[PDB]
């Protein structure tokens, strides 16, 4: 009643978003269990959280969990295509500041982040940061150092964001401590792998409705995202080849039943067209990038790809594919939103019945979020239960209030303790109806653990 | 070959030529191990090394032994399981003039005697200076019974999850006398051997022991660590309906996402000791139970009493006490079908009816079923583990821990893993053995993700 | 041109873009265009068509038109139309009456609009049907029109069953080709198509994670086999129900547990017959039978809270949706997704936890909540449709003497050689390379180098 | 003093009996027939010549036929497929059996002759059970007078059925036959799932090779090729499939396999130049599944990747050109039914030569040659069909019919669908599955009887 501190595509989508939020709550037992567990204690009372992460239905349940535990938030998406407008509307209609819509320009994207940082044209009294990819974190360090003075910590969602934090720590420019939410096992080995298993072929089907069975796929990378992506395609019947620079991950791809290939002859990428294995790329129907790296689907690869192959990226940033080359040289025909035909016959105009094109999804942005709805609620449950625990821990540490000498001892990038990782996992398992066995005292003694855990040494890889 | 060679004990020396044929095949399946032979033979990095080895005397172990020998070492060898030896492997090694004391179907007395034959030479302790172990039994005998021999030993290289746990317990208690390398926790060991090895060899052993159809039947896998993961896949890929038990909620979460139903043998997961806590309806529909935990009594007497008639029971963890076979020896009549396959008749202890329908089938008497009823992991998988073993031996032997003063010794008494760079190089040779082609980072790409073009490519915290 | 009714004609450009893509995914169908365009085998044909107005059906329509036919088209399901496909077809001057989200009355009206042109019966002479509704209407309401029609080509299992019942009863008036039982239709479309589109529609409707959850698939025919695989490949724990013990045997061997909703499989009408413990653990039930009431009122009452219920058989009476309309309160989440509150009939609590999620109001879920089978699968089905239309039209049954008609009134299938020729074009679409027998090899197994390679009894 | 047999070692009988008793518990359809028909004795007076792999599973089939009243004289239909403990148990039961693992071609022939002749004269046979048609062929060629008194043939396998159909075409088939192969509880159980179980089984037993990550080429994608492809893919092999039948190739593509031909553009013209050398040089394992001749030929064998495994799971060994390899290359036995073929020449070999192939079972049926064939619970379906087929033809008494009535009954038929369904039901109950019963309204709605059959005869499953 009188609330205008937001900007979304269409506020009238709020009732629809609320119905989906109520469904999503029943799919997120770990997150909803934290709501019940900590509601009375109000551990986030006084927290003022700047949030930058895909404004999906799942992020909506996270936001309302943080608010239910006492926090105030100002929110934006971390990607121009990842917002679900009904989710953003439901949040704005709850009186929560959110600046996000599907299909933002790059200028609107930066504007939205700035609207969370500033309130009434001045720095909001923020004291916590929740980030996904590091864009909000970077803007605060470069443009608002005075705000970081009063911020107790950053909780970072994803592999790329964590790498940017560690680079800051290395160079001595990180100003506040952070929790690496990515490397909880109930995040990295749930979200990053199983989420892409669910949502990759989902996005491809919604964007193209292509049959995948019997066709040839090339997955660039075999980390957590590349493992889930390769399984997403293989389980549909694709013939999947895997490329990697890490021989250990390549070993896993071989033992997992994939043929390991390189886009470059003998894997040497010397920048020439002669280095391209034209015969291999000429047979690929679908290429997916999963690396977090730069230019792993390059211009010479794009020139050599089979006619009408689908090109997409599920890493965090669109620079995995040389889309800039494609904008400079090839004509773009929009099929529908986030689906473009790229005509390799020239830059000026195209023949509507030309057969020499590629199909680009989400203009190279995160394809699961751009062309579908990203990961499902029951997977994001794990990641976002970790987020809430990480927020609680850093806000209770109160780094911004410590003496300079104590700040120096706590300026670090840490992960959550394994006991909490296990506690999130148990709620997830109970959500499936799974029944964990309890050790007897003798069994716990035999393997050297407490009956209640943790059950593995910190070196354990699962 | 040495004239008059008698310093061995095997089942049947006439199997030697057959064993040699299989070793030559296995060499073509083990490019990382054979690459270490070619690369290091001239330098002789193990010259002067005198290695006590205790690990399953398979064809794959034969290639490992002859690699150590080719790099300059002398060895004296036993198996770390009474059923895991391949008799043609042991014969080929003995025929090559290498002291080996190992055969399939040892008694427990014979098993202990075999280890002692490696420790002793001509009635007196051998002047060993290196130890290679799998499960910790030889490590334990040396510490317990021959502690003075440990004064000359530079290191232990331990193969498997259970052995590493025993070493860590010793280290924390101040009873470990020499440094050790945890070979198990190389990624090219743990996440290759322990998982993929069991995927290959669990259904292999069950087929060879029973020739049972697995498709369409119900399986319960106890444990979902690396071995439990590999075991569950071995059975699911055959078409079994697989249920998974775990005490670790993170591993249970993985089982759920992997498409398994997670269940407990005990109502609400609580074993209160009584029969009333057994989920009898669940156990009464299980056709196959596999233990994978490295823990004790995870398939207990009450579970065995409740299992569906004619269910198969087996253990693929390191030690047989995962199943309470002692209870079954005490109370039920055992009918040998063929070696390492027993029908266990739940009608009573004394006799059994030849046509009784109420029995279970126990494989390998509860010992590691993949090595007991088949041949364990395949050569191309053991290549990774045993390349790590060779590199661990070279590193510790060149360190010369036993030659340091007591002060410097306290500084290096540790249990270490091999560095990731070496893990990656082992993996690269494995990938090349499949004909896989690894891509090389450009300089700009390596700078972008903060790695060297030559690796390592991941931080030490990375879990793969 | 105004002889059409669609949801939004301005979607036509979008529809045309997706048709141009679809043509690249349908090599058997496009090969028929190139090879028969010269002959124009369908010149003078006037086809009444009733099949899901999808992008895939658009390529079928334009193939028939390319070969000389005129058509008047409707969808065979109220939720299966893709509005951009209907628009593109209407914009090309082809009469079509079809939109997504028709009422039952509008569905009947749409078919009537193909049958009638300017208030009078169109001079149709061919029928292309999917499920038999159009066939039924012509026989019951417009029987004199059937005197000019040379044949019916029927797409799907349910519709073929209806054709055979009329044949047995002596009420079928024109010959028909059973398109369903070409191998490149039944064992491509019915199975592999549902494998692609079932989990697709469930994700689009609910965005639920499927890995780790319990599914019950009722039926294990071709649709049940594909549906079960759609779910198992996602990591669902899939149980299968069947009344056919051979199909049940296949489910066991395929690695599924075979269960019945009823104790000992005996459905005696009582709630006591329901296996409440089994149904209380099921997160998703999918009906695939073509039978009636295989997910009945007592099962719906026993289902786990918040289970998803859906049907991928042809008709929406596989689930007792009428029971739910009469007794429980429906809350629309979004189009074709309803929460069904088991707390009562009049009103519901927005936060009630005791509900079921019904997809597409019990109608064909793959077409209702997604886009049905992909173009490359529908290629096989629709190539058979074209060949069957050519064959029946050139036989000219309506022009035969009465004695010649009696010998010609049957339900037949396409010869295996044509089935194999369709398959070869599909294989080449994947880049597959079929080996050619040597003369000695052909003689050794008793086939021609040209094929057919299997006897008509072979089951593949 | 029973001596009317020949087996490898009669002292293996007790071990064989232990395994028969287990197999009985794995074969509920077959044991169900045993219990249902024992008192009626429907095979009393039946005297069966049987020629089929002398496995434990065949042992249960034999003793079921005997339990229902039949007398039999048995041989194996393959030189490597007998399980010697199974043969010993049968012999020790007083049942004439002539079979051991590792026969020569001469011994194979002699064993079939020992079933046909008793005490030097033709046995008073009146039924035939065959697998592959060798016994059927010997009777037609050499013992026509015996066929005058024989009521029928029940033939197990695709290749044997093809040979029956050629005889029927040519007017040379002398007695009616039941095609047991084309029951759904046989062809789409045994041929497919049986090879799924036992192909990777035999390869592991023969070589202990890791299969995950390696490249396989399966020739054919019928029932056996489908099961064989799954056997390898589920182990993590990268599987390519070859086919001449584009419908079967279509299935392979849709099932997620790349379909390739050993020959460029699929044209097998007999030249080395027509071989896809790049493809063949990548293959670690080739498996033939066709029932055809020379589908893994000499030019394919010359082009294969060094140390590739070569094997055949079709009925006969001429699917691979082993004759070429015997004539040109040096054979090194690794162990029984495993040979390295050194492509360096014929006159000897280097023990450390790297250029060899591994051939399993000398090109004979690999699942039976290098392991134990299909598991009991799968053979349960095939062999329940065999028992029912024997009962049906023996009760028809074709040999006693007048000449005009023989003409009307001389045919190759399959068992009716109702029997096929009842077999399947016992298999399903053996898994603990629960089949649902149609209501009367539901049976009326789909036009079937509540008890079945549930499908028209044209249904393909
Ligand atoms: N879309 C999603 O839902 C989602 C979810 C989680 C993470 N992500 C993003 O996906 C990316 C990957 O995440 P991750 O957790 O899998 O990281 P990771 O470190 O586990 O894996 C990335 C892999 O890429 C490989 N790689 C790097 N450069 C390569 C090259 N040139 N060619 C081939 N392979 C190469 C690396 O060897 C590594 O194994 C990150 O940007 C992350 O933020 C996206
Ligand atoms: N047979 C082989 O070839 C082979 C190979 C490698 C290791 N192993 C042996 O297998 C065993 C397991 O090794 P690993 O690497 O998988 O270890 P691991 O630690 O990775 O996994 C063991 C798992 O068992 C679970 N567990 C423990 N007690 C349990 C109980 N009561 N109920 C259910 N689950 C329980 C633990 O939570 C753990 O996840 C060890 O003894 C190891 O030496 C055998
Ligand atoms: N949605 C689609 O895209 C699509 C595609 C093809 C066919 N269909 C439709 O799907 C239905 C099934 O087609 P099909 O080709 O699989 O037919 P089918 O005859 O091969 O399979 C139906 C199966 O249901 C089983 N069944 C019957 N009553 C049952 C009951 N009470 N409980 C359990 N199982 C029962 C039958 O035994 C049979 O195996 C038909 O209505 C057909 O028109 C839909
Ligand atoms: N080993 C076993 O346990 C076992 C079991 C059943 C059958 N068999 C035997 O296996 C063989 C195949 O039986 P089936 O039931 O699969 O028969 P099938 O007719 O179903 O399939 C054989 C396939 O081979 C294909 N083919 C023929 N020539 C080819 C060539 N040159 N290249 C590629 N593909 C070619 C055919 O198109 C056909 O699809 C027969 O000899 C049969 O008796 C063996
Ligand atoms: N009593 C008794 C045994 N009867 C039974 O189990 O059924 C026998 C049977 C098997 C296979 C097909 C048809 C009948
Ligand atoms: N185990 C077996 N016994 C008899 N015939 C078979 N054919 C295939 N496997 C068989
Ligand atoms: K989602």
């Amino acid at each position: 009643a009188g609330f205008t501190d937001y900007k979304v595509a269409d506020i009238t989508l709020a009732a629809w978003g609320r119905r989906e939020l109520i469904i999503a709550e029943s799919e997120m037992p770990a997150l909803m269990g934290l709501r019940r567990k900590y509601a009375g204690q109000q551990p986030l009372k006084g927290a003022k959280i700047l949030g930058c992460i895909h404004m999906t239905i799942q992020t909506g349940v996270l936001i309302e969990t943080l608010v239910a535990l006492g926090a105030e938030v100002r929110w934006s998406s971390c990607n121009i295509f990842s917002t679900q407008d009904q989710a953003a509307a439901a949040i704005a209609a709850a009186g929560i500041p959110v600046f996000a819509w599907k299909g933002e320009t790059e200028e609107e994207y930066e504007w939205c982040i700035e609207q969370t940082i500033l309130k009434d044209g001045q720095p909001w009294d923020a004291n916590m940061v929740l980030d996904d990819g590091g864009d909000l974190t970077e803007i605060l360090h470069k443009k608002y150092p005075q705000m970081l003075e009063r911020i107790h910590g950053i909780t970072e969602e994803t592999t790329t964001g964590v790498h940017r934090l560690l680079d800051m720590l290395k160079n001595g420019t990180l100003k506040v401590p952070a929790i690496n939410v990515n490397d909880s096992v109930t995040k990295s080995k749930n979200d990053n792998k199983y989420g892409c298993r669910h949502s990759l072929n989902d996005a491809i089907k919604r964007g193209t409705d292509h049959l995948l069975s019997g066709k040839q796929a090339l997955v660039i990378g075999y980390g957590d995202v590349g493992k889930g992506s390769s399984q997403s395609l293989r389980q549909e019947g694709m013939i999947v080849k895997v490329a990697e620079v890490d021989p250990i991950c390549a070993m896993q791809a071989c033992m997992d039943g994939f043929e390991v290939v390189s886009p470059y002859k003998n894997g040497i990428n010397d920048g020439t067209e002669a280095s391209i294995d034209a015969a291999l790329l000429g047979k690929i129907d679908l290429i997916v990038t999963t690396t977090g790296n730069v230019n792993v689907c390059d211009a010479n690869m794009l020139k050599a790809l089979k006619k009408r192959a689908v090109v997409c990226n599920i890493g965090h940033f669109d620079n995995e594919i040389d889309t800039a080359f494609m904008r400079k040289n090839w004509a773009w025909e929009e099929v529908k939103p986030q689906v473009h035909k790229i005509h390799r016959t020239g830059k000026d105009g195209f023949d509507a019945h030309n057969d020499d094109y590629l199909i680009l999804l989400a203009e190279g942005r995160l394809v699961n979020l751009g062309n579908a709805t990203g990961h499902p609620s029951r997977i994001m449950d794990g990641s976002f239960a970790n987020q809430v625990l990480a927020q609680i821990h850093l806000f209770e540490q109160k780094y911004a209030d410590l003496p300079a000498a104590e700040k120096a001892k706590r300026l670090s990038v840490e992960v959550l303790p394994k006991k909490l990782d296990e506690e999130v996992a148990l709620e997830m398992v109970k959500g499936f109806g799974g029944v964990v066995t309890q050790l007897t005292p003798k069994q716990a003694e035999y393997i050297g653990v407490s009956v209640e855990g943790p059950f593995k040494p910190d070196t354990y890889r699962y």
